[PDB]
C-alpha cells in the first residue's frame, strides 16, 4: 500500500522483488554501501584487512556472524535479480576468503582450544564457514572451493556420526540448536552441488530436538544443552527459536509451521493499535530485546522467510525509523543502528527469498 | 514477612528455599546473569575468556576469589532445587577450567614466585581450586578431576606434616588464617568422597590458631603471622574473622558458636532503630568496611552459616537497596555494586546451606 | 582576469606558464612547502621518514598516491622552467628513494598477499612506481634506476601477455582501470627512453575498456571488474572515469575527445551564475563528491589535459576558496584542505603540461 | 600553644615516646597505612609488586629511597616499643627483598653504566641496601643476610681504600656527601655487629669534607665534588647539608653541634609568630624548598636527630597541616603530600631514636 | 644601566664579563638550570638518560644540537671566570659523554642510513662532536677524549679530500654550509692542540661556498646544495647564513667582514624606535622567524660574534620580553620559550667569546 514515516520502501515492494526479478532502490543502496569506496568498503578486498568492521565498532567475536548474514543475503540477491548474480557470486567469493582470516576465527586459539578452527568442534564457526562454501558455488558455479568444501562436510559428517546425541556442540560441551540448524543446511546444500545423501541424518536430528531442548508446548527452544552434564538451561530464548525455526523452515517446512503461531503468542508484542511490533527475548518478563538484543531482527527474518507480511511490516515499523536511515550519494547509512549487527540483518530479511528456494537455485546461465 | 524497603524477597524467603525446594525469583535471575547472554556471561564458556569480569572492573588478584565464591554458591543450589542440579554442575566444570587459566593464577609468577602456581606456598590460589574439585564431584558424581584432585590433596596434606607450625603460608612468609581454612576444609571433602583420614591435622590447627592468631575475649583473628620473624600483625580484622569463622563452622561447629557473639560484639554496628547494620573492619575507629572493604558482606555470610536471620536482615538491608538491584528481561543487575565481589557475595550468602551440609551433599540419586 | 577571493593567479596565467617559462608564485610557495623546512618537508631527504605526512594525517594506504601525483607534477614543473628542472629532478630522485620504504607498500603485506610488492599484481602500486622510474630518467640524465626500470617494466609487459582480458589486475581478482592506465602510460614512458614497443600492447587495452567496462552513451567507466567471475560493479565512477580519460588522453587523444562531453553532461554540475562546477562521484544522486570524494579534484586534471580552460576554473573557484590559501614566509599552507590529497591534486592540477607532452619531454643535457 | 587544626600530637608526644616505650596513636596509624590491607599496603610482600608506590606516582628513581627512608624509622620503632620490635624486624626483611628488585636498581642498567648494581660506584643504592642490612640483623638479631651483608661491606671498603680523595662517588665521577654519609654509617653498623675496625676510615672523612666541600662560616655543603675535574659545583644545598649533618651527628656529634647554629642561620626561615617554619634550599633566594623540593622535610629529621623540639614543632606545623592528614579504620592517610617521599620522611622524623642510639641498639631477646 | 621590562641585565654587563672576569647572575642561574636538580637537570649525570629534555619536549632530531650549542656556551664560560672553569669542564666531558647516547644518534639508523654514525656523511652530527672533543681538551688540558679526536678528525679530512667539491655532505646528496663550518672550525681546533695542518684544506672551502653557494650582493646563501643532480635550492637563508657567518669569523674574519652589511640589509628589520629588531628567514616576505623559525636566535649570535653591541641589544629585546624570564631559587626558568633551542642560544649568545678567542684558548696551569 503506503509507507510509514521513517521505512524507505513498502513491505509489498519487497517482497515483490523476485516476481519483479529486481531489487528495491534501498537494497541497492545498501549493495552499494557493500561494495562501492575504496579500502574500507566491507567487501573491496579479499585480503585480511576489517576497516569496515572497525568503523562499525564490530566486536571481534562477531566479525564472524556478520560476514555469514551478508552471505545469506547475496544468495537470495542472485535469486532475485539475474543481472547482479555475477556481482553477488563475486561478494560471496570475498566473504569466503575473509572468514578464513585469523581476526576472524582466532578467539578459537586465544581462548585456548587449539590452534586449528575446522578440525573439532567449533561448529558455530565452520558451521557457516561450510554453508558459505556451498552458497557460493551454488552461485557461481565456481569450484574454486571445492576440495576446502568437501573436507569440512565430511568432517561435519563423521562428528555428528560419531555423537550419541543428534549433532555437534560448538564450543566443548556446549550444545545450540541454531548453530546445528546452520551445520545441517550445508549438508543439504553439498547434496545438492553433488550427488551425496549427507541429509539423511536430518531426521534424526529434529527428532531429538523436539524431546527435551524445545518447548511444544510454548514453541519455543531453550538456551542451550550441555550432553556431559545432560543440562538444558531453563530459560528459552527468542532470538535463539526464531533463528532456528527459519532455516529449519527449509529442511522441513511443516516442523516450523507446527511452532510458529505458538512462537508468536508466546514473544511477540503488538503495539501503536496494530502497526509496530517487538519481541521479547525470554518468558517472564515485560521488557523486548534483552539479552543478545536480537529477538526483534531475527522473528524478522523469520516472518519474511514464513511469508508473514503483517508481522514482518509492524517489526520493520519498530526497527528501522528509529535507526534514522538515509541514502547518501546513492549508498545506505544509519544514524543510530539500533543492535549488534544491524544493517546486515535488515539487508538479509529485505531480500531474503527463504532458504528453500536457496536450496533450488537454477544453474549460473553460463 | 513484611518487605522491607528495597529489598527483593524477604529473609524468611531467603532462609526457606531449601525447604520449599526451589529458588527465589531473584536468585534464579542472579543464575540468569551468571549464564544468559553469549561470550560475555561469566559461566558461557570453558574457555580462557574473562570478559565478564572486565565488564565489572574486577582486579585481576581477586578473579579467582571470584569464581571460588559462585562456586560455593552454586553447591547450595544443588541443594536447593534438584532441577537445577545439573545445570549447577555444569557451572562447575565451567569454574573449575577457568580457575586453572593464566589469567586467574599469573600474579604468582610475575610476582617473582614461581612459574608452577600449586607447587609449594601459595595456598591462597590452591586452597580454594582444591575444594572446587571436591564440590563439582559431589554435585554431579562426575570423576573427571578426580586425579587432579588426590594430586593437589596429597600436595597440601604433605606441606601442612613439614611444617613446625599449624598449616601453609600464602606468599613465602605470610600466614593467614582464612586462606588455611579454605585448605582445612578441602581436606574434609576429599575424606567425605573417599575412605580417607586427611582431616585429621584439623584439631592441631584450630588449637594452633586460639593461641597466639585469636583475641578470645574480642573472638577476632590477628591480620597474620608470619613464622621466620615470629610476627603477629598487632590489628584484629573482621572480614578475615567473619570468613574463617563461617567456613571453620562446618569443621568444629562449637569453635565457631563460641566466638561469634564475641565477634558481633567487637565488630557489627547496628543503626536505623535495629533495622540495619554494618561491621568495623578493625578496633579503635568509628568507620564501616575499611581495608578491602568486606567486612560486612563476609558477616552476612557468617550470619547465614549461623542461622541468624536478625544480623542476615540488618546487613543485607544496609547492602543491597544503595547498590540499587532491577531485574531487566529476567537476569539481575545493580546499578551501584558497593565493593569488590559485590554480586558474588550476596549470591552465596542468599543461598549458602552451610559449609557442613556441603560436606555431607547426597549423591545425584532420583 | 580578475580574481575571486581565495584564488591565488588566474586560470589564464597557469595554462601560460609553459609559454612564459615560469611558475606562479604559488606554484613555487608550494615548492617551498615541498622543500624548505629541515626534517618536516616531504622533500628534505630520501630517508624512510615520514613526518610531512603524519602532520598531514594521511592514511597510510595513501602514501603511495601523494608521493605519485607529486611525482607527476614535478615532471611538469620541469618541462616548464628550465631554471626549476634540477631542483625537479632532485625531488623526483627523493620520490622514487620514498616510494621504496616500507611504511608505503607495507600494506600488501599486512592484508596478508605476500612479501614481495612488485612480483605479481599489486600493479595499484608498482604502476605507479614503474612510470616515475621512467620519468625521474626522462627529466633528468641519470641511469640511477635504469636496472630497476627494465626489470619492472618486463614484470608488466609478461603479466600483461600471459592475462586472457586486456590489461592487468591490482589486488587479486581486482581490475581497475584508473591502474592499469597508468601501468599502460609506462610503458610508452619506457619505449620513449629506449628502442622498445611495449606499448603495442595499448591498442587491446583500449578495444577491450571500450567493451563492457564503459557505458558509451554516458561517457562513464564501471567502478570495477572482476575476471574470476566476470562481474562488473554496476555503479558508474566520475573520480574513475576523470584519472582514466585524462591518462588514456596521453595515448589515444581521440579516445578520450569521444567520452568527454558525455562525461561532463553525466556527472558535473555547474553552479553559481556559471563562475563555479562541482562533480557528483555516481549516477542517480544529487550529492557532489561522494565515495572517496576526489571527483572535482580528479575533473579538475582532467579539465586541464582536455585544455578546458572554463571548466577548469569553475572547479578551482569550487575547490580552493574555502580551504583557505595562505602565504607565510614564502611558502603555500591551507587552514581546511576539503579532502584526501588535497595540495598534492591542485598541485598537479596546476602545473599539469599534458600526459602527451610529457611522453615527449624534450632530452636532458649531457 | 594548643594543637593546631592539621597536626595528629604534640611535639613534646613525639619526643617522649621512647621514655614511655610507646609509639602515639598517628604513628601507630602510619604502620597500619604500612601493613594493613592485602596486595597494595607497602609492606604485604617479599615479592616484586610496588603497587603502593604505583598509588602514590613515584619516581622510580625514588623508590630506593623511599624503601630506605622506611627502613630507617623501623628502626626506631624497634627501639622504642618492645612490643613491636617483632613487627619492625618482618617489615625489614621486607624492605631488604624489595630493595633488591630490578625495579627498584634497574636505573644503573637503563643509564648505561652496567648490569650489576654493586660491584663499583652506585654508592647511592648499595650504600643504602649495605646499611639497611646492618639495621634489620641489629633489629632481628637474624644471620639471614649476613653473608650479603660481609659482600658488600668488604666492597665499600676496599672501594675507599683505593681512592686517592677520601669516600666513594654514585654515578662515575660524581661525589654527593650525603651518600657518602650513609655508606661510613654502615661501616659502624657493621663493627658493632662484628668484632671489626672499619669504621677508622671515618676520620680522613669527616677531615676531608670539612676542605673543599663545606662552606664552615655558612654551615653548609656545596652541592657536589667531581674528582677528575676537580670541580665542586658553586652552590650550597639545604637538603644536602640537613641529611649530611643528621648522619654526621650519629658518628661525631661534636662536627654537626658545630656547623648546625650556622645552618639555621644560613637556610632556616621562621614565620607565623614564630609557630613555624620553611628551609631555603639554596643561598641568594628567599623561596623555600626549591630544587627537590625536600629542605624543609629533611631538616625536621636533623631538628630531631639534634634534639631541637623548637623547630621540630616550627617545620612540623608548617608541613603537616596542609597536606590533610586524617585517620580511616585506624590508617593514616595525607590528601595533598607536597612533596616526594612525604609519608615516609614524616614517619622517620616523627620516631627517630638518634643514628648513635641505633648504633647502640641493644639485642633482641 | 637602564634595563628593559623583560630583560634580566644589560647588554653592557654582557659585553663585560670576560673584561670583569666574572658571568652575570642571570648566566649563573642559567648554569644553575644545567646543574642543580638531581635527575632532571641535564648536566646532572653522563648517562643515557634524557629527561632534561623530554620535560622540555625537544624533538629526538633535535636534542644533538642542544648539547652542542650548550657545549660552546660553556667553552666561553671558562675563558670568563678562572673559577668555574673547573665547572665548565666538567659540564663539558658530561656533553661528550651524553653525545654518544643512541638516542642523540639514532635517527641516522631508523631512517635507514646505517648503523654506524660517524664512518661517512652524517657530518651534521658527527662534526659537532669532533668540535666538542677539542673545546673539551682546551678547556681542562684532559686527553681522555684524544684518540677519538684524532681518528674522527682524520675521518673528516679524509672525506674532504676525496670528494669532487669542496666539504662533506650531511644525509646522502645533501650538502649544507652551515654543517661544514662546523666541520671545518673542528680542524682549526686539533691544529691548535697539535702540530698539525688540516686546517689548510679551509681556503679551498671558502673559495668554494663564495663562488656557488652565496648571493654575494645580498651576502645570503641559498638553502642547500645537492652535488649529484647539481640542484642548488633557489631560496636564501637567514638562520643558514647567521650561523655560517658566525662560524667562519673565526676561521677568515674577513670572509664575514665582506658579507655581514649586506646580510644585515637584506634579512633584518629594526622596529620600535630602533630599540628593537627581528630576522627574515628567507627573501620576498614580510613575516620573521619563519621555517624552522630560529633565524633571530641565530643572528643574535651573529652579533656577538662581531661585536654589534647595538644588534645584539635590539634582537635580545624582541626575544626575551614575551618568553618572560625570572629566577627561582636562584635558577633562570622562562614561561613561554619562542622557539626550539631557546635557552640553548640565548645563554651561548650570552656568554660567547668569539669562536677565534676560543681558537686561542690559553692553558688552564
Amino acid at each position: 500500500a503506503e509507507l510509514p514515516p521513517g521505512r524507505l520502501a513498502t513491505t509489498e515492494d519487497y517482497f515483490a522483488q523476485q516476481a519483479k526479478q529486481a531489487v528495491t532502490p534501498d537494497v541497492m543502496a545498501q549493495l552499494a554501501y557493500m561494495n562501492y569506496i575504496d579500502f574500507i568498503s566491507p567487501f573491496y578486498s579479499r585480503g585480511c584487512s576489517f576497516e569496515a568492521w572497525e568503523l562499525k565498532h564490530t566486536p571481534q567475536r562477531v566479525i564472524k556472524y556478520s560476514i555469514a548474514f551478508y552471505a545469506y543475503g547475496l544468495a537470495s540477491v542472485a535469486l532475485i535479480d539475474p543481472k547482479l548474480r555475477a556481482l553477488a557470486g563475486h561478494d560471496l567469493d570475498i566473504a569466503v576468503s575473509k572468514m578464513k582470516c585469523k581476526r576472524v576465527w582466532g578467539d578459537w586459539e586465544e581462548d585456548g582450544f587449539g590452534t586449528d578452527p575446522i578440525e573439532k568442534e567449533n561448529i558455530m564457526y565452520k558451521g557457516h564457514l561450510n554453508l558459505m562454501y556451498g552458497l557460493y558455488q551454488l552461485v557461481t558455479g565456481s569450484r574454486r572451493y571445492e576440495a576446502e568444501h568437501a573436507h569440512l562436510t565430511r568432517i561435519i559428517h563423521d562428528e555428528i556420526a560419531a555423537n550419541p546425541f543428534a549433532g555437534i556442540v560448538c564450543e566443548p560441551d556446549n550444545y545450540f540448536v541454531q548453530c546445528n540448524s546452520v551445520a545441517y543446511l550445508s549438508l543439504w546444500v553439498y547434496d545438492r552441488l553433488h550427488g551425496t545423501d549427507y541429509r539423511a541424518a536430518t531426521r534424526a536430528w529434529l527428532d531429538f530436538i523436539q524431546k527435551d531442548l524445545i518447548d511444544p508446548e510454548r514453541g519455543a527452544f531453550y538456551l542451550s544443552y550441555h550432553p556431559e552434564s545432560g543440562a538444558v538451561k531453563p530459560w528459552i530464548s527468542a532470538y535463539t527459536t526464531a533463528w532456528t525455526l527459519a532455516m529449519v523452515h527449509g529442511m522441513d517446512p511443516a516442523f516450523s509451521e507446527r511452532y510458529y503461531p505458538r512462537f508468536k503468542q508466546t514473544f511477540v508484542e503488538v503495539y501503536d493499535e496494530g502497526r509496530k511490533a517487538r519481541v521479547r527475548e525470554t518468558a517472564g518478563t515485560d521488557d523486548a530485546d534483552g539479552g543478545v538484543g536480537l529477538a526483534s531482527a531475527f522473528t524478522l527474518l523469520l516472518a519474511r522467510e514464513m511469508g508473514d507480511q503483517q508481522l514482518f511490516d509492524q517489526l520493520l515499523n519498530h526497527l528501522e525509523p528509529p535507526a534514522k536511515p538515509s541514502i547518501v550519494s546513492a549508498s545506505l547509512r544509519y544514524e543510530h543502528p539500533g543492535s549488534l549487527l544491524f544493517d546486515e540483518l535488515l539487508f538479509l530479511a529485505k531480500v531474503h527469498a527463504g532458504f528453500g528456494a536457496l536450496l533450488r537455485m537454477p544453474p549460473p546461465a553460463a
